């Protein structure tokens, strides 16, 4: 078996809101298991943080991981902001809670046992699995079974 877990994921949603849905591909304990799912009314941004959660969430002890995306909002919080959240306890600057805080922290929780290798790919210069997660993820957006019950409005 890899030596390191690998994760690959998309989020794909047409509207702002709209039917979205995400994808996932994980490599761990010698088995390839693929996520995806469809949401009736979601925004891209909450798509991308929801795969990156459903993969990392099914490690059941501190891994060795190296996730791969093309998804630019996951990218911008956690290379940009993430620490900075932390530190102003999940607040803006004017005293509001950060935007999509519940998928924020639930990243920030299921993200804290691994040592995790960014690879931010290009969306036209993905991997295979890139290609297979964005594949995976826009028809589950064109299939929504699930109700994004944290999504709130502003923009």
């Amino acid at each position: 078996m890899l030596k390191q877990v690998e994760i690959f994921t998309d989020g794909s949603c047409l509207g702002n809101p709209g039917p979205g849905g995400y994808a996932a591909i994980l490599r761990y304990r010698g088995r390839e298991k693929t996520f995806s799912a469809g949401y009736t009314r979601t925004t891209n941004n909450r798509m991308e943080l929801m795969a990156a959660i459903v993969a990392l969430e099914a490690l059941k002890e501190p891994c060795e991981v190296i996730l791969s995306t093309d998804s630019q909002y996951l990218r911008q919080g956690i290379t940009q902001w993430i620490h900075n959240w932390k530190k102003r306890g999940w607040k803006t600057a004017d005293g509001k809670p950060v935007k999509n805080v519940d998928l924020w922290q639930r990243l920030d929780a299921a993200l804290g046992q691994h040592q995790i290798k960014w690879e931010w790919v290009k969306g036209h210069a993905g991997h295979p699995e890139n290609e297979r997660c964005h594949e995976l993820a826009r028809a589950a957006a064109m299939n929504p079974t699930l109700e994004d019950t944290g999504y709130q409005v502003e923009v």
